[PDB]
């Protein structure tokens, strides 16, 4: 069932969005909320178009609306990070991803990028390089899966993933309009596919560099929820969504350095895996905005998972913690992909604790301050 | 009943279409599972429009969720075979239709292209011409024919065969979009009609010279189910879709050589046939993906069907196995139709066991090695 | 669809129909309109309960709402004939069967009773029996049967006939209450079956002597239009209520008399049959209320029907004008079917035919004259 | 979804139901058509109460429409075995299900009770008692089970079987209705369960002796089909109706001598079913309408089911084709399961096969004739 | 939304419900299942209604369907344990509550009643009498609760508490039924009411001596669930339905003995709360049928419970893990009132642990063996 908005006359809204808007252009300042994992949004009106995002002023909010602050001094401040095209008002309107600081300028609890920036730029020269499969599935407003038989479910898993038709895709229309969203803001969206549960889908952002990782993704997946809004539907990003023989939603990550890119860095690669081999630990408490409650539903080692107190490692192992692709080992070079972080992970968490581990050899339970 | 993702607003989809998309292009790669009957596809981006099929990059995917591969070494491999303009997403965005391979680079069980091809090159210098009238049935998501009462029939055969009117033709805005898409994605398609049965109809595939055969129609069913999906109902191959006086789908293959085609090819189409009378039984096991269980449904000789335990032929003989046309029969040249295989056969097996009885001189029941 | 008046709550009526209703009796008259075909009623209070059918007053209507006067003189005569209890309203309360007169006292043109009461009595002596079957379909409001997918058809006949089951038997329910408001209203139902068409049925009348067959036939015709009416469905009598390969409605007329019924009485049966040989014509004439249009629809000789040009008799022969049945050839006695009459025939009209061909030995294209 | 007639309103029926019928007796005459699974019925009225199955006449109907005869003689003659008392008309109305005769008073194909009663008369003084689990799924007009998503699947099997609550059983109404429908009747029903598969359900008949068994069931079976009319679902006896991992029905048969439950009676319970070892191909034809197609799809030896090609038995084996209860192996004596017969089995035929090879030692692929 | 099955019509089941059923008697054995949580039923038939619990036959099931066996030796066994009257077939039928054991007749793992019974022999000469207040949340087949609006929530808490009016009570018809239907059965039902959450009831049960407690509680959740399937809702005992500000369900254990009954029986009730002082651990455990993680979501101390990790005790004290009535503080005797057990609680877990702790002086963390 879609919501009571997408049952308004979208032809109404087009003939107001074909009103050529003049001068002034419209930005969106989106921000992650007090949650870690809720995506903000709202609208000024700038005189002119930014050139770059140096251009964009500072804004404010009210954190105590965002469960972001509590008590007299709420206001929370809002620095842009990222500055992308506006698929859903068209050029010259931009869309701007921003940190978040408190009242006296310190960093938000669930602003991440402010560190993980930071130690990006500790090892800029060895140029690292990531990528993310962030899986979804669409929900119709009532908490069920978009598609599946009401109070039911459709037929087994098996010919759903990949699955072209009206029995094996389900909303196909939203990853079409996301893909071509994401595409025209300039967001690095690298395919599409349709997952092994039905109504369950699939994008891959990358490969981005350093810092950049972070904001594709959130920046794709504010895309998604206000494609999927438009739509009328949900995308949840819950690591398990529904119990019982029904695939979780994992986000594969994919990392590579200068030197395991380059000719016979197959070495480095190894050599990255067996210090992640070390920090299992570290990593699931990071891998999960809620330090891996949400993502013991899902590595249960069954449905293509890893076990969650268990690490593994391997050439072309579906089922181990940290993948080699088998041409990765053929070629003696490339990445390696992470196959622990779920869904609903924080892209900033995920991708400082792979530099910190594999890059800047840190030990122990906790993170190293000022390296 | 149309499927809930029909349901989604289409005018909303349209306006993320208009966006323009930029440099990047979007190329869809097709391939057959381990069903050998179905279809699956996913997306990936390219930096620039390919010129020719050998600028794709080879892909993989995993054959555990397509029925290809079970255990550790379930990692399948995409390698393109032939490419198509995308009429959902248009120029410069592609189709892209690929064999599978497993892990250690054989040929996937589906994977018939990969034979087809071998024995196609073996008899090039004769130019073997196929044509392929596609039988399907269009459905409701509730398993019962498009258009036709709820739990009921429509009334008996008759008017439907080429019928026009809201009474005779059954969901012909899925034909037409369709034929279109066909066209513009540059698949050789030879026109269209309504069947006998209501909410059936057939597209002619051809003429296409050896591996090309495969292709066009394999592509062509990808585009069916893909338009279908849009209109949120289900093509079917079926060759029995509704048990009792309800017509069967067949895919009528159309058969000729450069000697058949030349003046007095007809004792060529003769020789053809005659060889043909002496293989029935291979070619009926080929002519199915289940080795002929399907099809004998379908080949009961009674609605303008052949008999699956017996072979005939004959000038302008709708009830035989193999009916060289009126026309051809009077010219003294040019084809033949083989009117045995199923709606759901795979062509690179109709084609291939053609090429093998007809011009191989290939005898026994199993296919010759190497030649 | 069933009617606006089916949908008013039951429950309600109910709570008034379970009043005490003191000394009051309500009588419904019930006559034949201008149709021949189509049944009239309304009701007036007595005194009290009456004993006999002598004791029932005249009454009067207005013709010229009934298709059966125009102008001045239109005011028609009821003459009651038969009496029954209600089943409707239940003890004492009466259906009271009536004759129809003009002003002058001359018998309407729908009268058909009259002459046939006064033919009856001629061959008294002899005891002729009858008995009908009435078939009939139940039909929606719509004008499409009762039970059918909208616009559309259930599968093929064969299952239907004397079927059980939700799939089968369409309508059980008005069968059921119409056997039951039979038999407590004294008619002479026999039995029951479900008919080869769905929603098609079939109740017995007989066996009945003389004037009593027209009587308890257009009685139990009333009950099942009435009872029809309380769940809002329409009982047809249309011989042939959809064209195609779906089964007519006929009136099987079973006729024996004293001589029939006695040891060796076949000898008396093949005497009325060959007499009934040289009069096909004029029984056809009789046999439907518009001379024999609606009959032609029926008897094409294809569906167990006979043809409606020629005549033919046979012992147990279906297709047959006349069958003797096959225990009836075995014992030399018993009675003969007339199988010709169609659903909305006339009663009084066929029995009088029976009698005047028959038993009284009358030849030519007219009735005789008083005798 | 419920049938049309299931919407009319049983209020209204009921009122006719309550009328006093007076002196006429009901009569419903059941017997088996021409595909021996489907029951027929239809009704005459009688001057009195039948006191016992001797007073009720022969009938007689049109196997044209039966699928149990063609052409000119197809007159079949019923002549009734067994009574019961009518439960949907309530006494002193009577079930009389019927033996098929045809024209020349030979037994009709599907008449198997014929044969049946013969060999129950030559085992008479070992006194053979029967009982069967008749297993069975309700579903919907659509032909899909009943209580199940639209287009879909409820979910996975485990808390349906024996199951209370709106959530794990479908239809229960229906179940009880039958129940006590069949304690009326006089039907030797020994109780019911809600089955592994949701909306699939069973009830128990025995025991009986002799012929008794294929009464009891067959009514058994009339009266389900004909409480469910009323409701406006169908009881289906497929022994799969839903492919996958959904349980089959079956028909599971328990068999005893006056032998076998005598003390010490497992002797000759070893000795029966080590005779059933050498002939599990002759039973497994006797057990299916269609000579073991159908059973086929259930006996997969998969979900509780053995298979249809192997013949095995043991004490408490669930998995055997012969179950030797737990009780009985320790008891020394009772009886033995056969657990082999589909849900749509003829009764007659199980029974009839037990006999010849348990009890007269009959061999070879053809039943002895005269013994 | 209500279910399928509770769209029959109820009047027709009521038709067949009012069939005089003869000498023949219905006993519907109960059990549960291997969820420890879930009941089971099914029904045999009997010659003749048992005078007591002693005349009823042991019985036996299939444990694999009922999440309590695997493999072979599946087959579990029925020992009637108390007997009640069946209020959903009235007299003579019966409702039988059983214990489950293995093949090799031991306890099964969720047979609680063998050990409880054995315990309550212990300090019979005590007389322990015990109270439960079953809380209860009624559920439409969504999984939303009866009652509350599509994908949303009522007003605030406050009014719904024992309400009256259609804006306060949902689902009543469903506890007047199911109260009448308990005090029909003999069920020792002491009171209803409207809880805070609205579609949230309670009933009370008690006081029942010793091993009466879990057999009438039991029954009482038995009879609730079939009458919630009859009105097709579910009721569910989730000790937290629905998260957020909206009430818990708990089953409050009011617990006395002889001693704390008689006059100056205070002293006893405080040596017993100081003794389950020093166990708190351990009755949270046995508090829980998955050992205390499905309390912890209601054992917040926010809604008028207590800390699952706390144990506090005092006279009218809501808020403590034990509370003394003010009416038992002030006439010095009575009973004291156990908050802490989940509405899913197993009563003979619970009324065990009650005994143990306070009467046989168990301490440690596990319960003493033979004594
Ligand atoms: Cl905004
Ligand atoms: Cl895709
Ligand atoms: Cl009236
Ligand atoms: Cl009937
Ligand atoms: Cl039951
Ligand atoms: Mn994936
Ligand atoms: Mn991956
Ligand atoms: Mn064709
Ligand atoms: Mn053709
Ligand atoms: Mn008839
Ligand atoms: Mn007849
Ligand atoms: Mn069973
Ligand atoms: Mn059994
Ligand atoms: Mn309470
Ligand atoms: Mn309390």
């Amino acid at each position: 069932a879609t919501s009571a908005s997408s049952h308004l006359n979208k032809g109404i809204k087009q003939v107001y969005m074909a009103l050529p808007q003049g001068d002034k252009v419209q930005a969106m300042y989106i921000w992650i909320d007090g949650t870690g994992e809720g995506l903000r949004c709202k609208t000024r009106t700038l005189d002119s178009e930014p050139k770059c995002i140096e251009e964009l002023p500072e804004w404010n909010f009210d954190g105590s609306s965002t469960f972001q602050s509590e008590g007299s001094n709420s206001d929370m401040y809002l620095v842009p990070a990222a500055m992308f095209r506006d698929p859903f008002r068209k050029d010259p309107n931009k869309l701007v991803f921003c940190e978040v600081f408190k009242y006296n300028r310190k960093p938000a609890e669930t602003n991440l990028r402010h560190t993980c920036k930071r130690i990006m730029d500790m090892v800029s020269n060895q140029r690292p390089w990531f990528g993310m499969e962030q899986e979804y599935t669409l929900m119709g407003t009532d908490g069920h899966p978009f598609g599946w038989p009401s109070n039911g479910f459709p037929g087994p898993q098996g010919p759903y993933y990949c699955g072209v038709g009206a029995d094996k895709a389900y909303g196909r229309d939203i990853v079409e309009a996301h893909y071509r969203a994401c595409l025209y803001a300039g967001i690095k969206i690298g395919g599409t596919n349709a997952e092994v549960m039905p109504a369950q889908w699939e994008f891959q952002i990358g490969p981005c560099e350093g810092i950049d990782m972070g904001d594709h993704l959130w920046v794709a997946r504010f895309i998604l929820h206000r494609v999927c809004e438009d739509f009328g539907v949900i995308a949840t990003f819950d690591p398990k969504p529904i119990p019982g023989n029904w695939n979780g939603a994992g986000c594969h990550t994919n990392f590579s350095t200068k030197a395991m890119r380059e000719e016979n860095g197959l070495k480095y690669i190894e050599e990255a895996i067996e210090k992640l081999s070390k920090r299992h630990q570290y990593h699931i408490r990071a891998y999960d905005p809620k330090g891996g409650l949400d993502n013991a539903r899902r590595l249960t080692g069954f449905h293509e998972t890893s076990n969650i107190n268990d690490f593994s490692a391997g050439v072309a192992n579906r089922g181990a913690s940290i993948r080699i692709p088998r041409t990765v080992g053929q070629e003696k070079k490339g990445y390696f992909e992470d196959r622990r972080p779920s869904a609903n992970c924080d892209p900033f968490a995920v991708t400082e604790a792979l530099i910190r581990t594999c890059l800047l050899n840190e030990t122990g339970d906790e993170p190293f301050q000022y390296k």
